[PDB]
């Protein structure tokens, strides 16, 4: 399955020190049974899009956080204030299966504030707009993929968690 | 590496049928010795961006001919037009190793009318825009990629390599 993120605040290359991976560097990581690979198809001033596209043989979610960990941690050295406020942001996650159809997902991702769409083909592509932190954003797609299919949860679910309709499902 | 093409004239997702590649529907193709996975990143009536990024383990080459085939023949059923005019067009090589440096790039680019800019770090990330048809900048990638690093140069040479101020480089 493949994750995108797209930043438009320009210097929209700001999203490449959010997620602590330069853009002008395409890599590859050999993971357990697959590899992951991550580039940014764009990296300009007005648009800045990051990829990561999963090959394989909660492996998207073993990939989120070998890739974007620092990210996820809510840090970044070099803009402290972009990553402590909330961004417009776009993600898209394409090839997710999802048991439970659509209705699952708007579920699940709606209640934090996303404008959620869901096209199926059985695989789903769902895109999500939102204002939230780069932070969260990574958060909510590492515990919400799995379910659509307590550390962890202990972790990531943190102050978006206890507010949500569907947290016993998540739990 | 990896290639991108983007499209941006509005309904842009007719770079899908010019492509003759649905956006909704990744795709990987198994090659000889590696693979090429095909998305597209952005697939809205704003913008279209297609990446067709190689893991291996002129192969671009071979995997342009292979996913992009019809496209490359000039052909468009559903957009006959298209395939026939000249569109604003960029494209993007990723990680294209080329020994003879940046000055053999724009060498080849240049003369085609593509606006180029080239970024090293020893691996080039080589950006094109131009108008240009799509058949025309698959076969400029096609042939020239080989170089940085006789039926193909016939068949894909044709109707800009006659005038070409390096055509002998390239033959």
């Amino acid at each position: 399955m493949i994750l995108t993120i797209t930043y438009t605040q320009p210097p929209a290359t700001d999203l490449g020190y959010l997620l602590h991976k330069n853009p002008s560097r395409p890599q590859t990581f050999e993971l357990n049974h697959g590899k992951a690979h991550i580039f940014y198809p764009e990296a300009t001033s007005e648009r800045c899009t990051v990829a990561l596209l999963l090959d394989i043989d909660s492996f998207m979610s073993v990939a989120i956080s070998r890739v974007f960990g620092t990210a996820m941690s809510g840090k970044c050295k070099e803009k402290p204030e972009l990553a402590a406020i909330k961004l417009p942001l776009k993600a898209k996650i394409m090839m997710l299966p999802c048991k439970g159809g659509e209705e699952i997902i708007y579920r699940l991702f709606e209640p934090l504030g996303y404008k959620v769409d869901v096209e199926g083909y059985r695989y789903y592509t769902v895109s999500l707009e939102g204002e939230v932190r780069v932070r969260d954003l990574l958060n909510h797609i590492y515990v919400l993929i799995p379910v659509l299919d307590i550390d962890k949860l202990f972790q990531h679910g943190e102050g978006w968690l206890v507010d949500h309709p569907e947290k016993e499902l998540i739990t």
